């Protein structure tokens, strides 16, 4: 264990750059005009945006640095150089998402380019193919071949997007991803007794910095938050899961870990392809009398619901997913259904949650997700 | 010739994609600000900046859907995905030195710890630290170790600078690179007959795709330019020509190559170092009833010159290097020199000359350089 003892004392010395830089370069942002309101708080004040470049940037200069120490063969060395190059183009693509406010389009497209390195790393050194049936003898009736690769492609779409989407209160993109790198952490220190431990000593390469700088970021992230993580950061977290995940073997795992991010991605869906009127933001409203988030609300015409809209929405509303208020007024009969997201849900459930409360709520959903999964696979039933 | 070939039908793709993609992004860049106005021309419009990150994107998407192929050992593939990483590394530090506008301290460190995957490979592949001697008998008293691993690191943060204050007149910065470029394309064909082939197949691999894509990104950028190709550019280029002429062994042809860029950053040191003031913008003023390019001037007072400034621009002026128009106000007495450019050079001696001819004029005294270089290396004096 003396890379891994390398590469934690660099990530503590990670940590406390990120913590440094971030105030440092707030200025830079003002004026690049990278910054957003806090749209759940009453102050109009511009926080600077995309700060996981800077943090993200920080855990590229910590490996670039660490390369040598697991050497000082080349099977884990391009697996090494082919990880970085699939992040560093991440952080890249993510900050220019943050830059120039890309359409849907490319927050799918690009992704996949980005996973190439990753695909070509598999590729040639003979990943394999061929996968195991999770589920009971129901689907098993694989060598995957390009579809095996079609899913790797689309795992770092889906891991990126899924955080980013489960966004909107202080901490919680950031946190999330710092119970999710913890949780492989754990793991592959459980899973480096034995078997498969060039896979988690590798894993282990990429998952202590990406927590101590994440750290770092959630130092300043947190409520009251200075600083916002940005698509930077969310492209950048996606991306280190999908890639050791894939690289280490252990996807599967991974996408466990990944489970409120799963239900926020499905539950939203019927907005998400645009069934039920998506409105800009899905974030809760903030009742300034009582200083608690409530229920967030997506008012429409009913006659302009498509056939296939009403029957989700009805669907929903019986299983007691969603909150339907309809009303009429001179210009007609509308719809108010709830903002389809894990965080209304809650507020659904729970009733209206103060922000701080909110986030560390759902951060501990995550935890109990992670606890539900290490006693699937550990047998802790 | 078949990865070769493989590689010239994607970069001609390249160039296709370049060419249609600047414009459709252009509302983007307009939007995120990334734009400013031609500072020598009379038009108040602002055309969009940074159009170098999406040359340099295509190009990383081009050479990411390449990497498979001059495979189907991992001496060339570590080569490939390391000089990929110190690359793609540099387009993002260049669009991030784009819209953060950083200090002239990062201007230099970044660069040096965005060419580490490059030092780091050479190290595991164990490259030739070991130097030779190309002036005569008067230097020569060598395995320089650490400091030819300094050489490497100081390499990127030269190429890329160098290119960078080689600029502020329309297609230059990508016209200069497209050079360079294609005298290093001509050189690697020629090497390609005999001795060392792996260094050439391998620059070729890069070089052929940075060319196309350059192409794309002039398309647009020559006079009157449409957009500007941004610090991302320069960044990009730099490492790019830094990287093969490193990985490929040939950085001393490569310097050779970087005539009018070494000469501009030398007469430019007197005011990069501050011995004499330097302007925030050293690019000729158009004179607005001639259409043409006059000498730009760093008016001062000399009571403010420091002994060793005055001493610099003395012996400058005696050489026949700079005009100095001292004059003498209520104020007190100025010393009004000229902006030590190679761009302003050109103007002393051969007088005022209109932005379209004095960029060509700039792109030839470069073809004029690559033809001396190659007639120094293959006798054809
Ligand atoms: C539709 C949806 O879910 N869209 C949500 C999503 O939109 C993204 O806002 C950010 C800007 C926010 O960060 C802003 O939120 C504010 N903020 C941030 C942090 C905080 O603590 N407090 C706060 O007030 C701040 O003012 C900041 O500017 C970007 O514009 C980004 O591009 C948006 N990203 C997107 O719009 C992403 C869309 C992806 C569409 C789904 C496509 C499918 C992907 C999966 C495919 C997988 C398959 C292959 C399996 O996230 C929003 C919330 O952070 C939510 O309010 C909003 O509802
Ligand atoms: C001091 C110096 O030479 N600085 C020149 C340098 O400044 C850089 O302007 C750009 C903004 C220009 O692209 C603007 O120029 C306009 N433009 C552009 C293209 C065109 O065709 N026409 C036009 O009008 C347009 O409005 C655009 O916004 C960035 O701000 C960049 O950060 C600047 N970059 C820097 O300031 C870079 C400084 C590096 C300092 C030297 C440090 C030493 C490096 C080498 C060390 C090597 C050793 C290890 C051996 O370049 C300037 C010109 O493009 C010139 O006017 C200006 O004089
Ligand atoms: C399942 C095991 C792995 C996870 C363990 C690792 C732990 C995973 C969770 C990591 C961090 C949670 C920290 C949340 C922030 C936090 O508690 O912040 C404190 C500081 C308190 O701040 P506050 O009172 O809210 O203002
Ligand atoms: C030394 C050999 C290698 C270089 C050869 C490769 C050639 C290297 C030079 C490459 C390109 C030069 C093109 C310059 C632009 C150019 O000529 O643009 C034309 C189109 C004309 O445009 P204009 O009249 O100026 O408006």
């Amino acid at each position: 264990p003396m890379p891994l003892l390398i590469n934690l004392i660099v990530s503590l010395l990670g940590f406390v750059a990120t913590v440094t830089l971030i105030p440092a370069f707030r200025g830079h942002f003002i004026a690049a005009r990278l910054c957003g309101q806090d749209l759940n708080k009453t102050s109009r004040q511009q926080i600077p945006e995309s700060q996981g470049v800077i943090s993200g940037a920080v855990f590229l200069i910590i490996l670039f640095c660490f390369i040598p120490f697991p050497f000082l063969p080349h099977h884990e060395f391009v697996a090494l150089i082919g990880a970085l190059l699939a992040i560093c183009c991440m952080i890249f693509l993510g900050f220019a998402d943050d830059v120039l406010n890309l359409r849907w389009r490319h927050k799918l497209l690009l992704p996949t380019a980005a996973s190439l390195p990753l695909l070509m790393v598999y590729f040639t050194n003979f990943g394999n193919t061929t996968i195991v049936v999770p589920k009971p003898f129901r689907p098993i009736l694989l060598d995957l071949g390009i579809l095996y690769y079609v899913y790797m492609g689309l795992l770092a779409v889906f891991c990126t997007n899924a955080i980013n989407i489960l966004a909107g209160i202080n901490g919680l993109e950031a946190g999330q991803s710092l119970v999710i790198s913890a949780s492989i952490i754990v793991f592959n220190l459980v899973e480096l007794e034995g078997d498969c431990r060039d896979d988690h000593v590798f894993s282990l390469y990429f998952m202590i910095p990406f927590f101590f700088t994440t750290l770092g970021l959630l130092y300043h992230n947190w409520y009251p938050s200075r600083v916002f993580v940005g698509d930077t950061f969310c492209y950048f977290a996606g991306m280190t899961f999908a890639g050791v995940g894939i690289l280490g073997h252990f996807s599967k795992t991974m996408l466990l870990f990944f489970m409120p991010q799963v239900f926020n991605f499905l539950y939203s869906l019927p907005q998400l392809l645009h069934i039920i009127p998506c409105p800009r933001h899905r974030i809760p409203r903030l009742n300034i009398k009582t200083g608690k988030l409530e229920m967030s609300y997506s008012k429409f015409k009913t006659k302009s619901l498509s056939f296939l809209g009403t029957f989700i929405l009805k669907v929903a509303e019986s299983l007691q997913l969603v909150t339907v208020h309809q009303s009429e007024t001179e210009d007609g009969e509308f719809t108010e259904c709830n903002n389809m997201t894990l965080i209304n849900l809650l507020l659904k459930v729970l009733g209206p949650i103060h922000e701080r409360n909110l986030t560390l709520l759902l951060l501990l959903l995550q935890i109990l997700g992670s606890a539900i999964t290490f006693s699937i696979r550990y047998q802790l039933v």
